[PDB]
Formats: structure tokens, C-alpha cells, sequence
């Protein structure tokens, strides 16, 4: 029992975001608080939909949800954990909030927030609850703890019964690639990143390392480090330009202390620590197994999406007849709910993060520095995605491997 009011605002300051959550770090000294960061949910520019009441129906405690916060909280415990495992997750806990605190919190971050960031979403002044998570950049509560966060995004390809010819370079290369192509035309993305969510997900440690190394040279929005809660790679609740000569020598700067090693090779030392306990604990193998509920690809979903929302499927009518997904639509009711259903797990899972806490049971031994590591990882970001978003997800993916294609023509 804790209702946050306007005067605690002053207690908390900027961490991070995406584009459904605002995410603040405690900097007060109350001792409730200390160590904890908060996730408020923001509102674009009654809790479940009767479709989404439909497919989430076998979950009876999560369609009775009173708010989307405890919406979020049973979806984590009820739906991602037995199926991620309970170790590396935490559902958090509720704390009541005023709608003066959160228009406070709003106001007292946006000068530290990016531009286009505050364009799109403000927080969600109409929500009387928020979400107590523990602070991951804090190794618990020993000395310093640095931080890494990787937003690893799909790594496997689709394999499908159901992708047409004219896109079937979908099957060879990754969305992620893809998708780079894409946003860099708009704009979104300075450079292209070096990284492929292929290599991380291999289960290769050369190929991780890789892949780590690559997450170094182009961060974007898929790789941070934090010293003891405090931003010291990647971007600041965005995506983040490629990393220059200057950011290289901060960087290894910091990093002196925890990696005992000589100047201009503490980096490489950190970059092959990542490497090893991502590899070593094989937490990303498991985060595959959900990604993979993505069975038939967007070009296959989308089918039982309009078997299961009872409306005329637009994508079979609106084509060439020949071509008609008819085995699709043969599918019962059941079956049309169960794939759209793995699809939107799926989704939470392709759109999550991974905390790595570090410091000087789960352990690394890197021979470069003669050190020794104790690391503990947290999955973070595990939201439900809403049903409508099928919609738009087959927009976005019809956009993103056109635009691949006609620049193939190049
Ligand atoms: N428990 C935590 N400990 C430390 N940092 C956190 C924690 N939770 C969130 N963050 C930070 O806050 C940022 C935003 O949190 P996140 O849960 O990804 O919000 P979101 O808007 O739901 N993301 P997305 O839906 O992918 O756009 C993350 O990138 C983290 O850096
Ligand atoms: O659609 P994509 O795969 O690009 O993922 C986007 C994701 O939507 P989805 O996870 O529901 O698809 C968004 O989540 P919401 O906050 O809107 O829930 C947000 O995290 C974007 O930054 C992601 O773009 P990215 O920068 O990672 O490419
Ligand atoms: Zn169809």
C-alpha cells in the first residue's frame, strides 16, 4: 500500500523507454524505493477487446483483469513464465500512483527525452496504477556493477508452406536485415547495423562473439551498458548512430577498475565477457523456443487472424483466386485461435530484452584479464501484444521485403 503523489516525482529521474512504457530509475532515499525502477504505461497519439477476450478465453484470470497493468503483471505469470521459466523473469509488483504524479513524471523528463519520442507518446495520465520492477543495473540489494542490455530481435527464418514466390528472399535473410534497409530510408538509423540476430541465437561461440562485437560497433536500439545504473553505451530511450572513435575512448575509459586490463584493450576484454555469459548460459535458447511459435510467418497468420475476428479474409479475395490460402481457412475455430494466439507469444518474445548484470553459481573466467565474474540475467520487456496489430503487422512486413526486393533490382 503506497500511493505516489506530485511532491515524489522529484525521486525519480529518467532511465529509458520504448513505445509502449516509460521507465524511470529511483533517486530519491526512501528506502522502500531504493534500487527500483518504475514501468509506466503511455498513451499514443475497456482493458480487452471481445476478440482478445475470445483468444485469451483458456486464461480466465487474465480476460477478468480490472487494469492493463495487472493485465501486463498476469500475462508474465501466466502465459511467458511457463514457457520461459520462472529464474530469469519478474512479474513485478503494483504501487497506486495520482494522475498528478504521472503528469509531474511527464513533464519532468521530457527535456531528457528524444525529440520524436515525445511526438508520438506521452504517458498514460488515465492509469491509476504503474509497475515496481528491480533496478537489473544494480547487481541486488559488493562494489561496482556494470550493465548490459541487448534487444536481440528474431533469429530464425521462416520456412514457410505459405510465402510467395516474389518473396521468397524472406526464407534466405533476416527480418532484421531487412528491416535496416527500411528504416534507414526513413530516416529512423544512421548507418546500418553489423549485426545479424542469427549469429547471437547460433549457439556458436565465434559466432556470438561476433555478434557481440557487431552489437559494439552499431549499437541502434539493441545494445546498452550501464555503470552502476548510469548510460554509458547506447542510446537514450532510441536508437543510437554507430559508435565513433570518441565514444570508443570513453568507454574503455569507464571500464577501468572492473576490467583489469591495459589501456586500449579493456574493451575487446568486456566485449569477450559478454560473449561468454550469453553463450555460456544459454538463456537466448530457450527465448528461440518462443520465437519460433511464429510457425507459418505473418503471410500465414494473417489468414486464421480473419477466421478468428469472423470477418471476410481481404488478402484471399483480393488476389489472384488460383492462389486462395484455402488450407488455412479449412482450420476449426480451435486451431485458427491457437496460431494467431502462439503468434502474439511469439511477438513478445521477438520484442523483449536481456539484462546481464556483472561483477567483479553463474560465473566467467576471462584468461585475458585473470578475472573472475559473478553475472546474474533478467529478462525485461515482456508485453502483451494487442490482436488488432495483426493487421499492421502484415502492412509493415509487405513493406519491408518490397522495399528489399525493388532495391535487389539495384
Ligand atoms: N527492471 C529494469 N531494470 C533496469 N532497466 C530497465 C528495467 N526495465 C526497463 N528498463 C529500461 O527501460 C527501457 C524501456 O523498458 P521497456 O520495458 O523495454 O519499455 P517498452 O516501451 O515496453 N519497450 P518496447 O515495447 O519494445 O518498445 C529498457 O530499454 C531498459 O533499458
Ligand atoms: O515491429 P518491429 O519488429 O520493428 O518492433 C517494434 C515493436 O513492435 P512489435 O514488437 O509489436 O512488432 C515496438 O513495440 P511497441 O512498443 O510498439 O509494443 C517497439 O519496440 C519498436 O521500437 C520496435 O521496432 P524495432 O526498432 O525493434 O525494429
Ligand atoms: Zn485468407
Amino acid at each position: 500500500e503506497m500511493i505516489l503523489e506530485e511532491k515524489d516525482a522529484s525521486d525519480w529521474i529518467y532511465r529509458g523507454e520504448g513505445g509502449a512504457n516509460l521507465v524511470l530509475a529511483y533517486a530519491g532515499s526512501s528506502p522502500l524505493f531504493v534500487g527500483k525502477v518504475i514501468r509506466i504505461q503511455k498513451a499514443r497519439r475497456s482493458v480487452l477487446t471481445s476478440d482478445e477476450q475470445h483468444l485469451w478465453r483458456e486464461n480466465n484470470e487474465l480476460i477478468s483483469s480490472p487494469n492493463k497493468e495487472v493485465l501486463e503483471q498476469r500475462y508474465v505469470q501466466n502465459v511467458i513464465i511457463p514457457l520461459l521459466g520462472p529464474k530469469h523473469v519478474d512479474a513485478g509488483v503494483r504501487v497506486s500512483v495520482s494522475k498528478e504524479f504521472l503528469e509531474c513524471v511527464d513533464k519532468k523528463v521530457t527535456k531528457q527525452r528524444p525529440l520524436w519520442r515525445v511526438n508520438a507518446a506521452n504517458v498514460d495520465t488515465s492509469h491509476d496504477s504503474a509497475l515496481i520492477l528491480n533496478d537489473h543495473s544494480l547487481f541486488s540489494q559488493g562494489g561496482d556493477c556494470i550493465s548490459v542490455e541487448i534487444k536481440p530481435k528474431c533469429g530464425f527464418l521462416p520456412t514457410s508452406r505459405f510465402i510467395g514466390k516474389e518473396n521468397m528472399l524472406k526464407t534466405s535473410v533476416s527480418r532484421f536485415k531487412m528491416h535496416q534497409l527500411l528504416k534507414l530510408e526513413y530516416i529512423e538509423i544512421s548507418e546500418e547495423s553489423e549485426y545479424d540476430p542469427l549469429d547471437l541465437f547460433s549457439g556458436s561461440k565465434e559466432r556470438v562473439l561476433e555478434a557481440i562485437k557487431a552489437l559494439y560497433s552499431t549499437p541502434q536500439n539493441n545494445f546498452r551498458v550501464f555503470l552502476n545504473g548510469s548510460l554509458i553505451l547506447g542510446g537514450s530511450g532510441e536508437s543510437t548512430g554507430r559508435t565513433s572513435p570518441e565514444i570508443g575512448y570513453a568507454f574503455e575509459d569507464a571500464l577501468k577498475g572492473f576490467i583489469q586490463s591495459e589501456d586500449g584493450h579493456r574493451t575487446e576484454c568486456f566485449l569477450q565477457l559478454v560473449s561468454d555469459a550469453v553463450y555460456g548460459s544459454g538463456v537466448l535458447d530457450r527465448l528461440l523456443e518462443i520465437q519460433k511459435l511464429d510457425k507459418l510467418d505473418i503471410e500465414g497468420a494473417i489468414h486464421c487472424y480473419y477466421d478468428i475476428i469472423n470477418q471476410p479474409c481481404p488478402i484471399c479475395r483480393e488476389g489472384r483466386p488460383l492462389e486462395a490460402e484455402l488450407s488455412l481457412h479449412a482450420l476449426p475455430l480451435d486451431e485458427s485461435l491457437k496460431i494467431v494466439k502462439e503468434y502474439l507469444i511469439a511477438a513478445t518474445a521477438k520484442d523483449c530484452s536481456i539484462m546481464i548484470s556483472f561483477q567483479s553459481g553463474d560465473y566467467v573466467s576471462l584468461k585475458p584479464t585473470n578475472q573472475t565474474f559473478d553475472y546474474k540475467v533478467h529478462f525485461i520487456d515482456l508485453s502483451l501484444k494487442p490482436l488488432k496489430r495483426m493487421e499492421s503487422y502484415y502492412k509493415l512486413d509487405k513493406k519491408i521485403i518490397s522495399f528489399y526486393n525493388r532495391k535487389q533490382k539495384a
